[PDB]
């Protein structure tokens, strides 16, 4: 990625679930970056890295180009453009950081790893249920 | 039929209705929400939701859930309240669907997808950046 810009780089509380192992609350580092493709300076690219300061082998990545963003828009019913998308994810992440055990509403981050694929989702716990705000597919490694 | 049934809600609601591979049309459907007990067991509470139409008397879709089967729905839809509190939440959402106006933000929207033997009802919230599903319910022929 050329001339990449860091939009977000902070620890976030995440409920991490392995395929058949324990469901554990951990502090994962989120790094969100924007830049352009090395092969095309007109093609903008979003990257999100999920890592861990305690486990150096822990790494999950999402990458989406502007020209492939419509697929994500269709899948997740997103109504804003590519440029506005990272700010929304950031807003959700900030809410997860602020969340307390007794809160309502309460935002919660969840990462489910089933092998070769991990599913990241942020949910809101309102007065009567858990409301899914976003569901994103991440891949193992870089 | 339900013994000592009480009607909690009986109102027309704007619904985007999609027939099997056919047209997606906005129609006014009547929703009736009632609670009562099983004819065979006065201790078993039962919720029923009827979807009808004042213009088409042949139209009827039904959902029924007993208190002892409510846990399945709680798990499926991530519901955090008890059986008794559940209808009031659905009613509130339906009223928001009734009130929604062009230009409103947020704006609530009701959707019914009809297949051969089953229909899927959903209420979504359209905020600034996406469509947020608040509830998804399966209906059966009356």
């Amino acid at each position: 990625l050329s001339t990449a810009t860091t939009l977000f780089w902070r620890p976030v509380p995440v409920h991490v679930k392995q395929q058949d192992r324990e469901d554990v609350l951990e502090e994962l580092t989120f790094r969100i970056l924007t830049g352009v493709a090395k092969q095309n300076h007109n093609l903008r690219i979003l990257r999100i890295h999920i890592s861990s300061d305690s486990d150096l082998f822990f790494l999950h990545t999402l990458e989406v180009s502007e020209e492939d963003f419509q697929s994500l828009k269709n899948d997740q019913d997103i109504l804003v453009d590519f440029a506005s998308f990272p700010g929304k994810i950031i807003s959700l992440l900030e809410k997860c950081i602020l969340a307390q055990p007794g809160d309502s509403p309460r935002f919660q981050a969840v990462l489910t790893i089933r092998g070769g694929e991990s599913v990241f989702k942020i949910v809101e716990i309102n007065d009567w249920k858990r409301l899914p705000h976003i569901t994103l597919a991440f891949r193992p490694g870089n």
